[PDB]
C-alpha cells in the first residue's frame, strides 16, 4: 500500500507532483495533494510568475482551474512547440500530475529537494516522496479526503 510522488524544484513557490510515474490524479486529488503540501493549487498568475524565474515541465498537471504545461524553450514534443504557460483545450480525458503552490517557498528558483509532507493525515499508506536528484523521504499516512480517489 503504496504512493511515489515525484516532486520538482519550486519556482516563485510553484512545483509539479508526478504520483507514481504516471498521469493519475483527478482535480479532486490534485487539491487533496497539494493540501499535504501546505499548498494549494496555483493561480494562472502564480504559474505565469514561477514560469518568468525558471519553471517548465513536459507535463500536464492541473492548476486552479486549467490543466498547463509551463515552457520556456520551445521543444517539438512539449505543448506542440509552445513557449509560455500552455493550456491544454481538448481532450477526452480527466486525469494529470499536479502543479502546487506554496507561499512560504523562496521566491525564486529553489532546488533543494522536499522531505517532509507536513499535513499528510494519519492513514496506512507508505507515501514515499521522490527528489529528481533520487533522495527520498517516506511516511505512512493518507491525503485523500474523497471516496471515489480512495
Ligand atoms: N521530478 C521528478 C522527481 C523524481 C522522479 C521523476 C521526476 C520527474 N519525472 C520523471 C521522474
Amino acid at each position: 500500500n503504496q504512493i511515489d510522488l515525484n516532486v520538482t524544484c519550486r519556482y516563485a513557490g510553484v512545483f509539479h507532483v508526478e504520483k507514481n510515474g504516471r498521469y493519475s490524479i483527478s482535480r479532486t486529488e490534485a487539491a487533496d495533494l497539494c493540501q499535504a503540501f501546505n499548498s494549494t493549487l496555483p493561480t494562472m498568475d502564480q504559474m505565469k510568475l514561477a514560469l518568468s524565474k525558471g519553471f517548465e515541465t513536459c507535463r500536464y498537471g492541473f492548476i486552479e482551474g486549467n490543466v498547463v504545461i509551463p515552457r520556456i524553450h520551445p521543444n517539438a514534443i512539449c505543448a506542440a512547440n509552445h513557449t509560455g504557460v500552455y493550456i491544454l483545450v481538448t481532450s477526452n480525458t480527466s486525469h494529470y500530475d499536479t502543479y502546487c503552490f506554496n507561499a512560504s517557498a523562496p521566491p525564486e528558483e529553489d532546488c533543494t529537494s522536499v522531505t517532509d509532507l507536513p499535513n499528510s493525515f494519519d492513514g496506512p499508506v507508505t507515501i514515499t516522496i521522490v527528489n529528481r536528484d533520487g533522495t527520498r523521504y517516506s511516511k505512512k499516512g493518507e491525503y485523500r479526503t474523497h471516496q471515489e480517489d480512495i
